[PDB]
RNA sequence: AGGACCGAACCGACUAAUGUUGAAAAAUUAGCGGAUGACUUGUGGCUGGGGGUGAAAGGCCAAUCAAACCGGGAGAUAGCU
RNA sequence: GCUCGCCGGAAGACCAAGGGUUCCUGUCCAACGUUAAUCGGGGCAGGGUGAGUCGACCCCUAAGGCGAGGCCGAAAGGCGUAGUCGAUGGGAAACAGGUUAAUAUUCCUGUACUUGGUGUUACUGCGAAGGGGGGACGGAGAAGGCUAUGUUGGCCGGGCGACGGUUGUCCCGGUUUAAGCGUGUAGGCUGGUUUUCCAGGCAAAUCCGGAAAAUCAAGGCUGAGGCGUGAUGACGAGGCACUACGGUGCUGAAGCAACAAAUGCCCUGCUUCCAGGAAAAGCCUCUAAGCAUCAGGUAACAUCAAAUCGUACCCCAAACCGACACAGGUGGUCAGGUAGAGAAUACCAAGGCGCUUGAGAGAACUCGGGUGAAGGAACUAGGCAAAAUGGUGCCGUAACUUCGGGAGAAGGCACGCUGAUAUGUAGGUGAGGUCCCUCGCGGAUGGAGCUGAAAUCAGUCGAAGAUACCAGCUGGCUGCAACUGUUUAUUAAAAACACAGCACUGUGCAAACACGAAAGUGGACGUAUACGGUGUGACGCCUGCCCGGUGCCGGAAGGUUAAUU
RNA sequence: AAUUCCUUGUCGGGUAAGUUCCGACCUGCACGAAUGGCGUAAUGAUGGCCAGGCUGUCUCCACCCGAGACUCAGUGAAAUU
RNA sequence: CUUUAAUGUUUGAUGUUCUAACGUUGACCCGUAAUCCGGGUUGCGGACAGUGUCUGGUGGGUAGUUUGACUGGGGCGGUCU
């Protein structure tokens, strides 16, 4: 659910919460956890490659099955769980064979729902089948880009891919960005939309929240003594030059796709 | 419940006076701000010089920073004292 | 040595880091000590540090480091797999008393405990570089039950007062005792037991997990403290023999109860929230490869080993970092009494210092402070500074407002002491006794005793009763920024910087981007409700016209147009 | 007006008197709507202004308590030249 | 020798298809109790991508420098034969 707190304190006026009592009020399944230490935006060389990364509440990783390769074995859900590594929720499933796994939560899934992966699976939210068997004009998530590696597309809170056409060994899709892409007609795609749609409605209401997520403050650059930034400074707020990133790139229209390796799977890039 | 409140420890450093070859190569006394947090601290580790880092001041990087220190090219050049 | 003074949440006590003999004793006084110096953290000599249980080493691992191979790189060399290192973390074991001039839970006494090795006896399925369980973990809040500690009484011992009174409801001192062993309570978690079956736990599996039936509801685990033992002891205020008043032998009475009570223990818990909260090993189990009248494993006893290094002293300081015996800085633990909300603050105990130049005089003037005639900001850039305000409870509290606030608005009233209501009340605690029992650390009754507010009435003293330290000045208009916060260490705390939110734009994953000649890493073990960049800067009303120029995003006919030919 | 040169713009408010301050006027030398515009409760060791209260801030200083200064003994610098 | 079509060969361009180089930060197997690497099998792309040399454009992102003299101070103006 969604709820807007009371302005009993400054910084609580506009903060909005996404409360969902369906989540698990306890610890997750340890066998599916591992070590994940914060990075700080630095690399093997120690330099900060990406900025605005630092601190944040401690986090444990959830071993999520982005492949769903346990075909022909129904699995029932047990509980929904919070995952900080991603914006979407996850549900602790239980296969008939006694094995447990983590997956993404579809739009209207609940505890006790049955799911089956493979080609002989039913067409209902949560099941996984190759796209060669999915009806055209349907909705899917956790889509794969290559057979056998695991879903990569539509893994966000309320994101979904909509299958729109099929001609041969490939199937065309409309991604949440509006792009029109075509991928092999053998990749696995789960039905339904990832259910956390109300996540985009969450309001932090104060700066400290962005620190819990690990977002360090972002200084503009308009006043950045010119040695640091092309925007530089000047007596007052002059800013009389084009918008440019550091290292000299526009940032306000310059398209920077230099792949030229696919040239086949793009149809309607966007806009 | 709170980046809530009064207020010590604790972290700060707004003003004043003293001190200005000082007790101190930036402190002291009287008051002051914050004080469950974007807090603070210990131990160890990573980022190295046109580079690092920076809630950004051209600030910090061993009392030294509009480009650290050491040694070297080097007895640089110096139509200037 | 007798006094006075100072800290006493330290200016006391115990350590890490660091220092490295500054430790104790004797001797010495050139130099060092901001003076003298018989003294000294000074000089010379000598002595001093005792561990199976504390710590390190060691076992395991984190961020991270090196890195056989190997990938990459003009050379140097760089990253990194398997692995190996790396604490600030996890991992078996000792408490009290006594003792040295200087060392201790290290030595002595007493009482214990732990992990291994070997051997003996009996019963036996034992086994890993594997599997699983466990270890294993967040913040906040809430009480409840306890202890350390403290208070009073009782008891024991002594005392009868330099000056009125002091054989009493008087004064002083003491009333301490551990780990360990057994008891397994308050209370927390959890439904157990027996068998059959199974796509999973990389192979196997009696253990994990899963599934279907049967059967009893009490089963087990965790767990402070209390109680008993440990302890016919030890310690013990004081006495008694040696007694150089330097000290040693023996002896040594009472050693209970009640109340209060922690920020610590039960609690790695309970409750709740979103920011969703380390790893590996040891340990407990599972079997595989393999070995079985073996080896191995288990229970009991006997016995052996538990090495090596460190331990002195200072450690908020005169011994570390600051050139000084420098008003500085420096992490962790212990946390007494009265008043108090309190680790504030004031006076004190234990304990430790009086700050390594003193004396006299009592001028200007400076520094740090007290007070003030009448006036009360006229001083001044400016109420700078100083003064004043200051607490508890009740009454009361405006425009505005995002309806939370503003607000402790402003303002007003009473605060002491004695007695009584009540020989000390409400209330808390709770004994004996009585009764019950699944007979225990039980339950209920019971209300002793202890403890202890607040309120009113009356009376009383004083100039003044929140008498001291301690402890908000308030109100009105308005600019800027929303606010909390943040920055020029060492002249700039601000209207700048950040900020939640909004917007444009890029990015379809071998993502853009960034670091790197490269491999490759971060971004991210993320996937457009996402990441990066730019601008603006809560929120509310809004964000208007112009694409000529620059740049960007696009297109097509033609013209120009490189190497190459 | 944190922007207004002429300028102490005019009027009014408050003051015995107000180049600052508040409220309107608009003749914008030279505001302007995300290098954001107009407002904005609340916050503020923020900038400016007006009151109450209290004050040695002043009229105008006076006395007292201490530490130096001054005298005596001991150790014994400095910048400058 | 003045001329014009299917063909043989020549090469040149557009397009379709394929695989044998190449790629694979796709799956699986082995070295091997190893998310590296290598090899192997298979699958998807496929002469594209990518790299190298030459080359046009872009390029304050990063460097090395220049930015005159006279002058009733300099600058501005003005002048320089």
């Amino acid at each position: 659910a969604v709820v807007k707190c009371k302005p009993t304190s400054p910084g609580r006026r506009h903060v909005v919460k996404v409360v969902n009592p369906e989540l698990h009020k306890g610890k997750p399944f340890a066998p599916l956890l591992e070590k994940n230490s914060k990075s700080g935006g630095r690399n093997n060389n120690g330099r900060i490659t990406t900025r605005h990364i630092g601190g944040g509440h401690k986090q444990a990783y959830r071993i999520v099955d982005f492949k769903r390769n346990k075909d022909g074995i129904p699995a029932v859900v047990e509980r929904l769980e919070y995952d900080p590594n991603r914006s979407a929720n996850i549900a602790l499933v239980l296969y008939k064979d006694g094995e447990r796994r983590y997956i993404l939560a579809p739009k209207g899934l609940k505890a006790g729902d049955q799911i089956q992966s493979g080609v002989d699976a039913a067409i209902k939210p949560g099941n996984t089948l190759p796209m060669r068997n999915i009806p055209v004009g349907s909705t899917v998530h956790n889509v794969e880009m290559k057979p056998g590696k695991g879903g990569q597309l539509a893994r966000s809170a309320g994101t979904y891919v909509q299958i729109v056409a099929r001609d041969g060994a490939y199937v065309t899709l409309r991604l949440r960005s509006g792009e029109m892409r075509k991928v092999e007609a053998d990749c696995r795609a789960t039905l339904g939309e990832v259910g956390n749609a109300e996540h985009m409605l969450r309001v932090l209401g104060k700066a400290g929240a962005a620190r819990w997520r690990g977002v360090r403050p972002t200084v503009r650059g308009t006043a950045m003594n010119p040695v640091d930034h092309p925007h530089g400074g000047g007596e007052g707020r002059n800013f009389g030059k084009h918008p440019v990133t550091p290292w000299g790139v526009q940032t306000k229209g310059k398209k920077t796709r230099s792949n030229k390796r696919t040239d086949k799977f793009i149809v309607r890039r966007r806009s």
